[PDB]
């Protein structure tokens, strides 16, 4: 409709796949050549269903900070035939505040999905599903679930991907240049 789903329809149509874990299906943004990020509750195996093809795990990290913090994001190489347009210019180099966020989903239930969510709080520290959480991203979010992995863009920026909600705000966990120097 407007500059950010502008934005947001170039990142997902170029740099989501559809990946499916024992847990369930996930929005997964590629970063650059084989590297991509998905929520770390996706449990990544050896082997991993991109858009529905077998796929060999070549690498997973989990991140945490440096207090050994979940940080909610796991970094996946993929045995593909195929690079991603590298989009690591548009990750943003320190934790920030937001206007006009858009998550997008792509799935085989929700296809082509654009939520303006709006202004983006550097919430910090959250129990996730039990977990210690830091770095999360907090936004208005009034709905259910299938969203995990989802892509948070404002204008010109990635800057997360979605990793839960509570009915009434939704978090996403940050994305940072420094996470994908190579
Ligand atoms: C139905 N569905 C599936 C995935 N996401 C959603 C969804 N629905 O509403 C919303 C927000 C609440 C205001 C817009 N997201």
């Amino acid at each position: 409709m407007g500059p950010g789903f502008d934005f947001a329809q170039a990142i997902m149509k170029k740099n989501t796949v559809i990946a499916r874990t024992e847990k369930g299906e996930f929005t997964m943004l590629g970063v650059y050549d084989r590297v991509a990020v998905i929520p770390t509750h996706a449990s990544v195996g050896e082997i991993i269903y991109i858009n529905d093809v077998e796929t060999r795990v070549l690498d997973a990290c989990a991140l945490r900070d440096l207090t050994d913090t979940n940080l909610e994001i796991t970094i996946v190489k993929l045995d593909r035939n195929q690079k991603f347009r590298d989009i690591r210019h548009f990750l943003p180099r320190c934790e920030d505040d937001y206007n006009d966020a858009v998550l997008s989903v792509h799935t085989s239930k929700f296809p082509n999905m654009y939520i303006p969510v709006g202004q983006v709080t550097n919430y910090g520290f959250l129990n996730l599903g039990g977990t210690p959480t830091h770095r999360i991203l907090m936004y208005n979010f009034p709905t259910r679930a299938g969203q995990c992995g989802g892509v948070v863009t404002t204008t010109g920026k990635v800057i997360g991907i979605h990793v839960g909600g509570n009915g009434a705000q939704g978090f996403a966990a940050m994305l940072l240049h420094s996470y994908f120097t190579d």
